[PDB]
């Protein structure tokens, strides 16, 4: 569904059908709900205790389905532009792209072969250098968030005498607003994520309808107003 | 039901027989519902969770009976066309159906047989080629779903020295919208899905009485329209 | 019970006893709220867990005789008039009857003999075509619906060197409608599932007085009006 | 209805079905001034219905809406309550104010008139400005004109100030005041001058005018008091 079948359904899930009908929204204001409703949806089902199926990215067909279009396959570039400190000696500084929302798979091409990124946890990091040898399993390399700026930057830790070809990320790209209309306008340019043009949803259509039922819940909850409305309905921002 | 027996049960069952009627529901806002609550629907249907039954796609008769009507078999056209960046060195992107809702069966004839398309997990994936092997069973392929824009791109993973002929897809055709009347207007031309005119229901009639009475509740629910039955019938969305 | 008998004892249930007696119901609502009941009363006898004995289609005796009026037996017709696609190199595809309401038996005779069809689910069919050997039991056959328009398109397996004579199908006709009066008007004909004719009820007297208690109370909730009974009496739709 | 009219007429109400003109300018000119009194106040009139209430009061109000804009008081070096407080001079012909905004660097901002007891609430806090996109006005030492301090936000310079309003009505007069009556003004206009505002109120204004002056001429101290209370 494009951007005015959005807004016409939201019209007529909000306010056309309701008895004592309350004030339409502006173009805004419905812009902003149905992002924020499209970040709490992906957030929603990219962890399983965040939806009542406790079902996260790949454990039924339709959550590959949902992600599906929102998938990207990049590289991380090598960070000797300029000095910096990592935390060990033996780490190669990477940089994310910039469009990064969650990393789901890495892997490293070394001259040793390619190799699986394993996310090392900081109390698992102490752990694993308390040990004599410190260095990862045979084929499978070792990874650390870093000092990042603007993006974010790795330290990728493989065994002694092995050179990094190259960085993949399999990662999920950062969806992009839902714009009903041009917000250009003589007294002020507004934005949603940096954007004032239409943008349309960027996912499958499979999760529209439900990007569209977020969105008019989250409206609804604004207009009670409430302390609890906005409690209840913060949960499931995650 | 035809889409005119659609529109007239639904005003029955909405406010003809209801005491202190209320305002009939225009032929848009029907439609509206109507798409809703087929799409709902099928969710719902497809997944056991999703139903009191705790029943999915073939866990009975009416369950396959549901569905059979919405089950294509089509091809992944291999995405030679322009360059790429592949998560997988040894892998072939494929490029699903445009109107694909759901996977349920993928198989590829390869020059060593058919082989069964198994979709694994990141996590699983991870763990894979953690092994000396990194390679399916005899008679299976992987699959993992990787940068897709406007349709879903998908990476084969098939074992050393062979070739791919064709890739089936057994999957679930997108629902095509209930439009109760030719949308054309002056005023402008409201769409459901980006067509105007009037569109049959191209499921079984099985369900079709299914499609009514949910529409009929998401119909009560907007016109109730306080932040509470919205919450509630939002959760069937799924 | 013919359709008179119908529509005058539900205006005994309905409101000629009812204390603030309501307005009549008129009889294209009758016909469609009866229609509605039907189909309910079906779909929930068919399935233990729809109604509150948890008895299916032969789990008793009166389940059987429920159904024995709404059984038929037809056959399949090979669908080699235009070309397609199945997803199964080595399967027959066959168009079942138009009027199938559900599928409880399948037998298809080769030159091998009789063989039951087994409706094996998706999941199943991968599991089983991950094997080496991929073929059914000795006198069993394998069965998966492939691309239906207009009516349910059926890809049957059978083992190798096996030739199919027949395709004979037990299932359950759909219902007829039950129409009280002639529906044709100057003003316009309406149609319950495309007949404007009296339809006299076609399954048995048995099940008659509890497709009208279903049809009275569906229609005292329709009076009722609110989302709350149009939410607990869309619970026995299924 | 031209002035003749309104004279002649006055005559058929007044005078049972048929004053001096200066008289009858009098009071047709007080009756208009009350007319708009009543009919801009919701509470003053008997609809309870205020400018924008209703489709006949947006009529009654429309020929006398007027947009101008404030021209900078620099000439004048006062001093102002506020610190940020940049003094404008407002229309010379300006009866009721309904809109005002400013345009900044920052963007267009709608002036709220903020009340002297909103003001000591508002500046008894750590920040002390408006929200953003709003402005404040506190009218400020005022010489046969109104002066109006706008309290935008520091950082931001004012580029514009547009006040919507509505005009001054100019008087109802009948006849060449001059011609018989020595030295007479209403407004200070002796000639004759023509109803400024919509057809629709001429005739509330006319009847106003002939109540009135019944109530003039009858002398009664309760009948002055009773019609003096929609004098406002």
């Amino acid at each position: 569904m494009n951007v005015n079948e959005f807004s016409n359904e939201f019209d007529v899930l909000y306010n056309n059908i309701m008895s004592n009908a309350a004030p339409g929204l502006n173009e805004y204001e419905k812009s902003v709900l149905l992002t924020k409703a499209q970040e709490e949806i992906v957030k929603n089902y990219f962890e399983p205790a965040g939806n009542k199926y406790g079902k996260g990215l790949d454990d039924s067909p339709k959550r590959q389905i949902d992600f599906s279009e929102l998938i990207k396959v990049g590289e991380g570039v090598l960070n000797t532009s300029a000095p910096t400190i990592t935390f060990d000696k033996r780490a190669k500084v990477y940089d994310l792209p910039a469009d990064l929302f969650l990393v789901i798979n890495e892997a490293v091409d070394t001259n040793a072969g390619t190799k699986q990124i394993v996310p090392i946890s900081y109390s698992d990091y102490t752990r694993l250098m308390s040990r004599p040898y410190k260095e990862p399993v045979k084929y499978q390399a070792w990874r650390i968030i870093t000092t990042s700026i603007n993006n974010i930057s790795v330290e990728l830790i493989v065994n002694s005498n092995e050179t990094i070809t190259d960085y993949k990320v399999r990662y999920i790209r950062r969806p992009a607003p839902i714009i009903t209309t041009n917000l250009s306008s003589e007294y002020g340019d507004v934005t949603i994520n940096g954007v004032s043009t239409v943008s349309e949803c960027e996912l499958n259509p499979i999760i529209h309808s439900e990007i569209l039922q977020r969105a008019v819940e989250l409206a609804k909850a604004a207009y009670q107003g409430d302390l609890q409305a906005s409690v209840e309905l913060g949960q499931r921002s995650e």
